């Protein structure tokens, strides 16, 4: 009831993912894992050990959706991904554990009040693969997606 979710989300840093296909995704929701380049690989790194909560936003490309959210529980590590185009397995090798906070869909078209003033202000739908939401922008979309029945929030806190 936004309690438990708004202590999660305090002193967080938001990072828009972006995949390629829904496999991947369908994958990670069921496993809790995720793999990144690694440009992005580094950032979520040096972003695990530094706030108390990074949080990855999900929109598979070309969906016209966000297809979820969840909080890295660790930093990558060295799954058998659904390569695209450019494979190789060295690239996605690093893998996060992550926790899913919500693996319900929320449409770009609920979403387009909201900006991101670390990207030019633009719409936080627009935005490239771990793109940094600011804390604020990411929260509110956060709170956009809703309550999911499946997940157990309590390892989350737990593990805080």
């Amino acid at each position: 009831g936004t309690s438990k979710l708004k202590y999660v989300l305090q002193d967080a840093r938001f990072f828009l993912i972006k995949s390629n296909n829904h496999e991947n995704v369908s994958l990670a929701k069921a496993k809790g894992v995720w793999s990144t380049l690694p440009v992005n690989e580094k950032k979520l790194n040096l972003a695990f050990r530094s706030a108390r909560s990074v949080i990855l936003i999900f929109s598979v490309r070309e969906s016209g959706k966000f297809q979820g959210f969840a909080r890295l529980s660790s930093e990558s590590h060295h799954i058998h991904w659904v390569l695209p185009a450019g494979m190789s397995a060295k690239m996605l090798g690093g893998v996060f554990k992550i926790d899913w906070i919500c693996r319900r869909e929320l449409p770009f078209t609920k979403s387009a009040h909201l900006t991101n003033p670390w990207n030019e202000h633009k719409p936080v739908k627009i935005g490239r693969d771990g793109q940094e939401i600011e804390l604020e922008c990411g929260t509110q979309l956060c709170l956009l997606f809703p309550p999911d029945e499946s997940i157990d929030l309590y390892q989350v806190i737990h593990k805080m």
